[PDB]
Formats: structure tokens, sequence, C-alpha cells
């Protein structure tokens, strides 16, 4: 038998979040593959550290595996931020596979101080809140809790202000009144109790959040070659889908559930209103491209690679 391995996996979502049982099942299959030599415990609810610090927790050995939202740290990961632009993805499952295939090309530039396991997205989210927002300018003067740095840029472009908060901190920000509006996926509105705090919901696949699962290099490099192979075999597109597809399904189910509640107003946009949003969100691409160039990348090449992946997987809106 190999030297026994005991890993800690850190998440910043609660136990009822679909990623938690799915990640336990991933760990269980690794234990089965390794004949017991690799064991893990999954720590939800920020027990091991705050949401925003999860990349550094993997980098620095606080946890062996972490769930990361790169977009909680503005400017840190300019390439992966291409997936954060409004109106990119139509579907969580195919979008996860497209993002993962594309980003594995660039993760060695941008995430070289961890091992990237896989990248993924959520089912496209929506704008939820206390006001019936139809056009970009309706965010002017509103306080918005953005999902990631690109949505934060969008809020400022439209004359709102941001409320920086992680998913588990968002209900409290809305309840205290410091946020009027939130970009969130639909099932998570229920999971975090936000359905009791906001009643308006714009029925548009506005954006998604990009995520990574990151493994510490010291943790990985302490494995035997047989153990490394088992981890690598659990970091493939197959496993990106197995871990994240239940989350996609949960979030899409949330939208259908919300649309049946008589105390909520889930409203469509007109073609004219949606075009103002598509047209109005376009400047975010130049901001993205400038950040990539400043960090030493070629945004035209990075963007064409992502567009090719979207087309391959039929993942693009
Ligand atoms: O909007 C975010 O903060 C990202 C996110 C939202 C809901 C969720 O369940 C997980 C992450």
């Amino acid at each position: 038998q190999d030297k026994t391995v005991n890993w800690k996996v850190s998440l910043w979502v609660p136990p009822a979040h679909p990623l938690v049982p799915a990640t336990k099942a991933w760990a269980e299959d690794i234990q089965k593959a390794s004949g017991g030599s690799i064991r893990m415990t999954v720590f939800p609810s920020e027990q091991l550290g705050k949401a925003f610090d999860h990349y550094d927790m993997a980098r620095d050995g606080i946890a062996d595996v972490t769930y990361v939202n790169p977009g909680y740290q503005p400017g840190r990961f300019p390439i992966v931020s291409a997936g954060q632009l409004p109106f990119v993805f139509k579907d969580g499952k195919k979008g996860t596979l497209a993002l993962n295939e594309w980003y594995h090309k660039y993760a060695p530039t941008e995430m070289k101080d961890t091992k990237l396991c896989f990248a993924f997205i959520h089912d496209p989210g929506a704008l939820h809140g206390k006001k019936k927002v139809l056009l970009p300018s309706d965010l002017s003067g509103l306080k918005v809790r953005p999902a990631q740095s690109t949505i934060g840029e969008m809020v400022k472009l439209f004359g709102g202000t941001n409320v920086q908060a992680s998913a588990p901190e968002s209900r409290d920000a809305l309840e205290r009144g410091v946020a009027d509006e939130i970009t969130f996926p639909w099932g998570s509105v229920f999971l975090f109790g936000i359905d009791k705090v906001v009643k308006y919901h714009m029925d548009v696949p506005l954006y998604t959040t990009v995520f990574t699962y990151n493994i510490g290099l010291k943790a990985y490099n302490a494995l035997s070659d047989a153990q490394k192979k088992i981890i690598d075999d659990h970091c493939t597109p197959e496993w990106a889908s197995k871990v994240t597809d239940p989350w996609t399904d949960f979030e899409a189910n949330g939208r259908v559930k919300m649309k049946a509640l008589q105390d909520h107003e889930v409203y469509p946009l007109t073609d004219a209103q949606l075009a103002e949003w598509k047209k109005a969100t376009k400047p975010l691409r130049d901001s993205w491209a400038e950040q990539v160039k400043k960090s030493g990348g070629d945004p035209a090449a990075v963007e064409s690679d992502l567009q090719n992946a979207l087309k391959k997987y039929d993942a693009g809106l």
C-alpha cells in the first residue's frame, strides 16, 4: 500500500448546496480507486477560511483542495474573466465543458502556483431585487451585490454602486438594506433564503460565474505516482460534469420554481430592452482585453480560443 493521504477540501457554500454531496462522491471514488490510501474530508460553510481567500488557501496549504470563484478578486485572473462577461453562455453543462477545455490552455500562465483540477460555471444567473429593472439605466443610483468582478464593472458602467459580498454573506447585505439588487443563480435564491427578501426577477440569462477546483502543489507533489494518476483521472471533463451537472440542474429547477410563485414578479424583457443590455454591456469586452494585455496576454487569441470552444460544445448564447 501507498503512504496514506488525509486531505481537507474547503467549500464556502452550505451543506445543502449541490456541490457538497457531489464533492463527497468525488472523494469517495478517489478513496475507492486508491484502495483506501487517499481519504478526504469536505468542510462546507467557510470552516477553514473565507470564500474570497479560497485560491490562497490552496496555494498556501490551508486546505488541500478548494472551490474558488476567481472573480471575487478583481484583476487577479484576467484571462479566466472572459467567461464572466454578460451574455456569453447559454447552458451550465455545455458551458462548463467549453470553459474547462479553453481554460486548461491558459491556467499555466495564470494559476501556475496551484494544480487546476477543472473549471466550471453555473446555470446562467439573473438580476433579482427590490425594483423592476428593465433597462441598464434603471441600475443608476442602485446598490447591487455583484457575482464577480465583471458584473461589478457593469454595475459601475450603468451608474450603480457595488456591495462586495460572497454568496453566503449576500442575504444579510440585502436584509440590512445595503444592497437593493443581486445577480444570482435561481436555485441559490432559495438556498440562501433570498426569496424572502427580494420579489423582482429579470427573466434573462444575463451572465454566469466562473469557478475552479484547485489542488495545492505541495499536497499533490507528496503523492505517489499511482496516487497522482488517480487524482489526474478525477480532474477530467468526465468529472467536471459529474461534480457540477447536479448543481446546474438545481439552479435551472430554481427558475421554474420561482416562476410558479404568486408573490414574485418574474418578468421578461422586450427585444428593445434586451438589445440595450447586449449593446450596453459590449464595453466590458474592451476593459477585459486591456487587463489581459497589461498582464502580458493576447486578448484577441484568448477570445478566439473561447469562441471556438463555445461553438464546439454549442454552449454560447
Ligand atoms: O454570485 C456569487 O457570489 C457566486 C455564487 C452564487 C451562488 C452559489 O450557490 C454559489 C456561488
